[PDB]
């Protein structure tokens, strides 16, 4: 069923593998199961769901960040639906790895844009500062190292994962300051509840990715690839759809505030944050 | 010599390939030559050279952008020197592709940081605006599509390359406005010469990458992988080392200007640019 060699004969009491000279690549590790049909189904359902609300979110939705990830997201399901396990949505490499490049490519496409969104939670500003650049670079870095880790094996996989981890820690800390700052920047009411919710959504969801990597085929293989897919789809849901929804909601709330009360700032000490207020 | 299967027997008048059942992956396309020994040598020399001046640049060199790419750059040579063709510095995939993930990973790590630098050529500002974010997203996008294109074959490779191309065009246009703006922002003298030089360095160098892709194994294979390596090393030199040098030079010049004359702006019309001037 694959576009690589899946059919083969064992010869010489299993010491030889004979293959059609058909120009197809071959490897046993590639034929290993992606997981149970139940996990498969759980995976396909969740994908349809995230596709469904990515479409719903897109229908419903500058605010460009979230339409951008929703566009990437439903683009990705289009690929998943038709080619999820075709090279190179999955990369079957010469070391036997199956690396879900669809996932890592998606992260590359969406994470910086989420971080850009995070860097401007209010949506008001020509915000972007040095912090934001660090957020972006550290995060692209973690994805590159993680992807490299996924593509690797043994010690070097460990090294790259650890490099990704160091970049990730840097990203989380940076994101945290941003969330802390945003909390004190936005109006005292509901806006601070959703910033808080976004922080939670963000750190749990984003923190789950290295956990999933550790658990997945790229790690200690406690999760099958379907299992990994299931997990990733849940935290995709959280990190892309739910977070972006809150983020959109936060922005609507800020705008409505800005519209009704004007844009009024009172300096608060943390670095200094220009807090939104209702009155003079 | 490779960590995949390179040794094999043709059986049944060449219709069967028999392989040791040793758990190694096998594919004929992987064994195809990387190129001539001359191209190999040209490649190894150029790599040592860029390594050498990346070290020299690093020794010589916030100005964080250029130390960051120089760090990535000499990190990459460390890998190249030891593992250039080992999975996954090169990805040998089940469709037969050899995809130079070292290169694409490097681009992911360095290009946004170059673009961040470009977005703040003077080094003065807490610059970063919406434009910069577009620069970053479009460029990460072109690399993702190009990498995906490299990993792919036929029509889908064409599609992704074309998607990368569309993102790239967007990036070039954006970069152009930035260069245009920077030219009119920096002091009238030598600072505008190097901005001009940087623009040239940038558009020629960066424009050569899709050309190289088109010419390379990922494209119409007019260049061998060594040939591709040679080409990429030249435009790496241009885009990373030479550009960053100019960029560093530009910043030193701006600072010296700022120090001597102060920071004095006169608004010029293009969008409005706050031009650096020497006197009131
Ligand atoms: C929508 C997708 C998102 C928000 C993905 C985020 C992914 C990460 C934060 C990945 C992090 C990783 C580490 C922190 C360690 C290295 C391995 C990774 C790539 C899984
Ligand atoms: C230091 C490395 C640099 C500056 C690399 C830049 C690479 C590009 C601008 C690649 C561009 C591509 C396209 C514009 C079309 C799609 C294929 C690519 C990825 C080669
Ligand atoms: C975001 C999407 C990034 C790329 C994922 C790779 C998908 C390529 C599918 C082609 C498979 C095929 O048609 O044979
Ligand atoms: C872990 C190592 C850190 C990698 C993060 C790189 C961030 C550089 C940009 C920081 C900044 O100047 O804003
Ligand atoms: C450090 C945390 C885990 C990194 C993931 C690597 C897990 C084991 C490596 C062995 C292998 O996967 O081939
Ligand atoms: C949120 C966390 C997701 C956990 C992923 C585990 C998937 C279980 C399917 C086997
Ligand atoms: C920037 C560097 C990104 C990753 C390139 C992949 C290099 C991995 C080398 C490991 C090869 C090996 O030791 O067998
Ligand atoms: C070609 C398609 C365009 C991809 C570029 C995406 C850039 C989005 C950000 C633009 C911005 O609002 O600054
Ligand atoms: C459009 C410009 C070229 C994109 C590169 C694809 C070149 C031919 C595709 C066939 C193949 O490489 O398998
Ligand atoms: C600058 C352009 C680089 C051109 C690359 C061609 C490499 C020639 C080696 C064969």
């Amino acid at each position: 069923r694959m576009l690589f060699q899946t059919s083969y004969t064992l010869e010489n009491n299993g010491s030889v593998i004979c293959i059609p000279n058909n120009g197809q690549c071959f490897c046993l590790a590639w034929l290993k199961s992606n997981g149970t049909n139940a996990e498969k189904l759980a995976a396909n359902i969740l994908q349809w769901i995230t596709f469904a609300l990515s479409a719903l979110c897109l229908m419903f939705y500058c605010g460009w960040e979230e339409i951008y990830v929703a566009t990437i997201e439903m683009i990705k399901f289009i690929i998943e639906y038709f080619h999820e396990f075709d090279e190179p949505a999955v990369i079957y490499s010469s070391n036997g790895n199956k690396t879900v490049w669809l996932r890592y490519a998606e992260w590359l496409l969406t994470c910086p844009v989420i971080l850009i969104h995070l860097s401007n939670l209010t949506g008001l500003a020509n915000d972007y500062n040095k912090r934001t650049m660090g957020l972006l670079v550290s995060d692209i870095g973690t994805i590159v190292w993680g992807t490299t880790a996924a593509l690797s094996k043994g010690y070097v996989r460990v090294i790259f994962f650890l490099m990704g981890l160091c970049y990730g820690i840097y990203t989380f800390f940076n994101a945290a300051k941003v969330y802390i700052e945003a909390y004190h920047t936005v109006p005292k009411g509901r806006c601070r509840q959703v910033v808080t919710g976004m922080a939670w959504l963000f750190f749990v969801s984003w923190g789950m990715f290295p956990i999933l990597f550790i658990l997945g085929p790229e790690g200690f293989g406690v999760l099958s690839v379907y299992g990994s897919t299931v997990g990733h789809t849940i935290i995709d849901l959280m990190s892309k759809n739910c977070w972006g929804l809150l983020g959109h909601y936060l922005r609507v709330l800020i705008h409505e505030h800005i519209l009704i009360h004007g844009d009024i700032r009172k300096t608060t000490k943390l670095i200094e944050v220009e807090t939104l207020v209702e009155d003079e």
